[PDB]
């Protein structure tokens, strides 16, 4: 169903879910076990006489067609890195919400990243996408990456982790977003103002992505930028109990938020949980999805 046209490269980018987020000092210092999840943005690329964007899907109306979408900022530094003009036309088909904590805008770079390379034949080689991916923004590594991966540093320092299974998700979509920004500003003025829990080191939650166990690991997920989301939207509160008492594990903030993830036993509780959130009226919309799959893409 991807738009697959002669000539064009399509690339498929998928989402994420923070699994573990720690969040350290004054970018910020994490360490975080990012998850590559089904729902994914597919972009089509094409030689063009001049550098454009279009956008269907989430965000149609909304995400800029300008220098402001990160595959602009992308195709000039693509362009740019093997000595051409970045004369492409860009078609992104979004599943991933927008400012949902997902990293869509990301999803969508590491797509345009790929999709030139092979448009081009450029023989531009993982590693030196990967440092064009680091300059982009900092979850950008990791769409390109995919799977399930250790990331240091800000985030864009990598090392894959195994998780051995497949594990179920359901994600609930706010009605609105949030800038990563506010939110990082926002975990500071909490931890100015008292000293509550950080997370465990991330030893027993990686094990349980070992085992490739999901009812162990799902009283293991975290992530310090929650309370961050919860203070600034405190309607989700409701939506992650909502998603609970559905039938979910356990329920967690993807990222910065808003959108909530909530890690099922099996297809069919994700099939309960997400016909619950639904009927529930807490959230915007509802998704199920599966993970882990790979990055950035030709299709
Ligand atoms: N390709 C794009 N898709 C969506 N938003 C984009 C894109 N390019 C630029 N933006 C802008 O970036 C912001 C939203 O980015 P995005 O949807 O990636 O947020 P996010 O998923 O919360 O990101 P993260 O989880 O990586 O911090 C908005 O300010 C939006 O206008």
């Amino acid at each position: 169903s991807d738009w697959v046209p002669t000539g064009a490269v399509t690339v498929r980018a998928p989402g994420k879910v923070n699994l573990y987020l720690a969040v350290g000092d004054l970018y910020h210092e994490l360490t975080t076990v990012f998850h590559a999840v089904s729902l994914a943005d597919d972009v089509t690329v094409r030689d063009a006489d001049v550098l454009s964007i279009d956008v269907v899907g989430q965000g149609e109306g909304t995400v800029p067609t300008d220098e402001r979408n990160l595959a602009w900022q992308a195709a000039e530094l693509f362009a740019d890195h093997v000595g051409r003009a970045p004369d492409v036309s860009i078609f992104i088909n979004k599943d991933i919400p927008v400012a949902g904590g997902m990293a869509g805008g990301s999803a969508d770079a590491a797509a345009v990243l790929v999709a030139m390379n092979e448009l081009w034949h450029a023989g531009v080689p993982r590693r030196d996408l990967h440092h064009l991916a680091a300059q982009l923004g900092s979850d950008v590594p990791f769409a390109l990456h995919g799977g399930t991966a250790l990331g240091t540093g800000r985030g864009e320092q990598l090392a894959t982790v195994l998780a051995r299974n497949v594990f179920h998700w359901v994600f609930a979509f706010a009605d609105g977003g949030l800038a990563t920004p506010q939110v990082f500003k926002e975990i500071d003025r909490l931890r100015e103002n008292g000293d509550p829990p950080r997370l465990a080191e991330a030893d027993e939650l990686l094990g349980a992505l070992a085992a490739g166990d999901a009812r162990r690991l799902a009283p293991l997920l975290g992530n310090e930028l929650q309370a961050a989301a919860v203070s600034l939207n405190p309607e989700l509160r409701r939506t992650l109990r909502a998603g609970e008492s559905a039938g979910a594990l356990a329920g967690i903030v993807s990222g910065s938020g808003p959108t909530c993830a909530f890690l099922c036993t099996s297809a069919d509780d994700a099939v309960q949980v997400s016909a619950e959130l639904a009927g529930a009226g807490v959230c915007r919309t509802v998704r199920v999805a599966s993970g882990p799959v790979h990055g950035a893409q030709v299709i």
